[PDB]
């Protein structure tokens, strides 16, 4: 594995240090061994600096060479900013920059990918162990540009999703809220959701584009919540191409196809849902690892568990009941205990992974959480802002 | 060759009607040859109601099967609204609604040179493959074609300082240092889109046929600049009216890179979208006073930002001189003055800023007749159509 650093800062037009600056960039460029690339770009903040943009690659954490490379640089007269993977606090936390950045996550899953656990039903099934294989190589070969390669899904992995579909689809309508009983129809229509077909990653990347501007990469298994939350901030939703094994169809603790298509997709096609879901993203752009914990504890009391009122009754907005019968039939029930959502009191609250849950947040609506959301992002202690560019897909610091 | 017919209708959630709509959607899908794409998406402005969008494609112009589709459509219980490429007026003109619908644009001194002439079909087949979502193809520059761009580079490049407005000046050493701006090389397309899209969300693609107004102007509501990748005649010094690669590169790619003139431009896009032809015309002319012939307001020099200008040291030369005529740039009052193509501009327009330029056209645009209200949704890259007309 490696550590990424960012270096980054400005300089203005016309500066007579522009050319000795160039004249180092040219040097290191070619003989800086952990260099990746050096760009340039007009200033989004002061309409006649340049920005400069530099990126490096270390095999070990902390590595002593980025303060060589900061030393060289500011003796060229500059002032420079570095960002960097790290569990020390020396230097503020790297971030992706672009939205084509996330083809560096794509080796980088913790679990339930190829390697299952030794109670997985599917742990010691040759061939669903050789199925997991091929899928994961697509994910980790996949680069922004491409289009997602569709699965020819087997009769066997399409009877799967059949039973989970038809099991679920009789739910909805009476548990989910109303959000998606309004985009599921245009699933059907526009991305062969049915129960004899498992939809394509790039039908329904295609069609969130053009909703919301939603968009979707495969993943192998879990990312690390920041490269997670960090890729919702490019509206960019991770998800695998794998089904659950056929022994097991009624539940799974990993996010496979059902889970993704069913629960987390839909809600995406929502305009105020989908700036709540980047809202989160933005909050953890370059937040504390502390602060990252807090977003993950907000992410599932809502994107996962959340709930909605509708007039006296509560529905099911949230992705980890969506995909689950067991979890629907609960949530309705007074087993259960409900709390109105504030990110600054469901932060801290602990959760189970592994049963129903015993308490759910309901968010009032999604502009509110999005709202909510932007009060906490706020409260973290930031060495910059950050803004979303949508027309270059790219994430803009601000001082301050 | 295609004529392009599309078919807008709505309906709301729960309608009594979807049921047969949709079989009969998916039936005319299955057996009607010439529906190429049919689709629907939320509305963008009943937050409860459905949008269908039906494409069409015939061999022929106002081919009578479209009127056979309305029909049988609009009994299913639809008010459909109509649009098609047509020179004739019966339905509003036809526009692409996504980035890649410009795919369908592709197939539409010395040039008395078999060689030239043979070079100049190898590019554009060279071209011809692209499609949206592929890498802009490269081109292998002859030695001679490379020649030339440096003569022309060299010679520009000397008089952009004195010459060309500050966006351009600012931005080209980016050019040099992150698209291979050069004298000896010739930068290709695909690393200038990339850089652009970086800067402004703009994007290339090459010039495969030529394009009508219509189509060219309409790719710009899209942010995308279409570019030829030919080099001039070496017969050619300095042609004073060429509209080479040379001319793309050195003289409308840099003002693409400028946040503002990037809004402008993409402006005279949206004004385009499903306009009329004769307002089509208009927007040409607009076009030509600024995007290619435009000066700016420099406290109080002149400069110039139009790409016919910065490309050509004879216009550069001739935009100072006092026999050339400057005029406050108004819409109203350049969009029907006549030009030439083959001399020096008589008469230029000067803009007081790129944003002011923007704000004018929408302005100038704002009583087109269309049948649907135009906007540019920058999270979803797509047209949104508004029914409110
Ligand atoms: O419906 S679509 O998904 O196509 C675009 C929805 N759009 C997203 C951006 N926000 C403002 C961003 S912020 O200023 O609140 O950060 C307005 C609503
Ligand atoms: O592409 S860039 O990131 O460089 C700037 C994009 N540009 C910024 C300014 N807004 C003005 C909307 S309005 O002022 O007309 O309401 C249009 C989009
Ligand atoms: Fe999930
Ligand atoms: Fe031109």
């Amino acid at each position: 594995q490696s550590y990424h650093s960012s270096i980054f800062f400005s300089i203005s037009k016309g500066s007579d240090k522009i050319g000795g600056l160039l004249e180092y960039l040219e040097i290191i460029k070619k003989h800086n061994i952990n260099i990746t690339r050096i760009e340039s770009r007009p200033s989004k903040t002061e309409k006649k600096d340049y920005d400069f943009f530099l990126d490096l690659e270390y095999p070990t954490e902390n590595n002593k060479e980025v303060e060589k490379v900061i030393k060289d640089l500011e003796e060229k007269g500059v002032k420079a900013t570095t960002l960097q993977e790290s569990s020390n606090q020396t230097y503020a936390p790297w971030f992706p920059r672009k939205i084509s950045d996330l083809d560096l996550f794509a080796n980088k899953v913790l679990e339930m990918g190829s390697d299952l656990t030794s109670d997985h039903p599917g742990a010691s099934d040759p061939v669903y162990r050789e199925r997991r294989r091929e899928i994961a190589k697509i994910a980790s070969t996949y680069k922004h540009g491409d289009e997602i390669p569709r699965i020819d899904y087997t009769e066997e992995e399409i009877k799967t999703w059949g039973v989970v579909y038809n099991r679920l689809k009789e739910l909805f309508p009476t548990n989910a809220c109303h959000q998606h009983a309004y985009i599921f129809p245009l699933l059907e229509q526009n991305c062969g959701y049915s129960p004899d077909n498992i939809p394509q990653l790039q039908d329904i990347s295609n069609f969130l584009q053009e909703c919301t501007g939603w968009r979707i990469r495969p993943v192998q298994g879990l990312l690390s919540a920041r490269d997670f939350l960090n890729g919702l901030a490019f509206r960019v939703f991770h998800a695998t191409q794998y089904i659950r094994h056929p022994s097991v169809p009624l539940y799974t603790p990993e996010p496979d196809c059902c889970h993704e298509l069913l629960g987390h997709v839909p809600l995406l096609a929502d305009p105020d849902f989908a700036d709540f879901s980047q809202e989160i993203g933005l909050a953890s752009i370059g937040a504390s690892d502390e602060d990252i914990q807090l977003l993950s504890t907000c992410y599932w009391f809502t994107v996962e568990f959340g709930l909605c009122k509708e007039g006296d009754t509560i529905r099911a907005y949230g992705a980890g009941i969506l995909s689950s019968t067991g979890e629907m039939e609960h949530f309705l029930t007074d087993k259960a205990k409900k709390l109105p959502f504030n990110p600054f009191d469901a932060c801290n609250t602990e959760y189970p992974i592994t049963t129903f849950q015993p308490l759910y947040y309901v968010a009032e609506s999604f502009q509110k959480a999005k709202e909510q959301m932007r009060q906490f992002a706020d409260s973290f202690k930031k060495p910059f802002s950050i803004r979303y560019n949508p027309y270059t897909q790219s994430i803009e610091i601000l001082d301050n």
